């Protein structure tokens, strides 16, 4: 599924993620937005094997299990399809372990490069929330 802005600015404000751990919800359209352009099939590989999954781009190294990352974690404990849905919940729940682990969203390179210090609210501009 390939989200509109606002269509995904209110389904991740229903599961909880506008100011979660102090990131208002325009941080979370802007990283999904240059993470995965609002597609929930996007994958892409990592030079050192793993695979980035869905509108977030969560890294099996770390988060799911893929069957094809030898020696990683599955912290979120989920199979890595999961999070390739059209619903978006494996994904928003997935990403509230990764944001409360201590570095809050600067583990999404997108959000570090191309977010993090911008006007982040013209992301939800307009929208009926
Ligand atoms: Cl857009
Ligand atoms: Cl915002
Ligand atoms: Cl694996
Ligand atoms: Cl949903
Ligand atoms: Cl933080
Ligand atoms: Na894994």
């Amino acid at each position: 599924k390939v989200f509109g802005r606002c269509e995904l600015a209110a389904a991740m404000k229903r599961h909880g993620l506008d100011n979660y751990r102090g990131y208002s919800l325009g941080n979370w359209v802007c990283a999904a937005k240059f993470e995965s352009n609002f597609n929930t099939q996007a994958t892409n590989r990592n030079t050192d094997g793993s695979t980035d999954y869905g509108i977030l781009q969560i890294n099996s190294r770390w988060w799911c299990n893929d069957g094809r990352t030898p020696g990683s974690r599955n912290l979120c404990n989920i199979p890595c399809s999961a999070l390739l849905s059209s619903d978006i919940t494996a994904s928003v729940n997935c990403a509230k372990k990764i944001v409360s682990d201590g570095n809050g969203m600067n583990a999404w390179v997108a959000w570090r490069n191309r977010c993090k210090g911008t006007d982040v609210q013209a992301w939800i501009r307009g929208c009926r929330l």
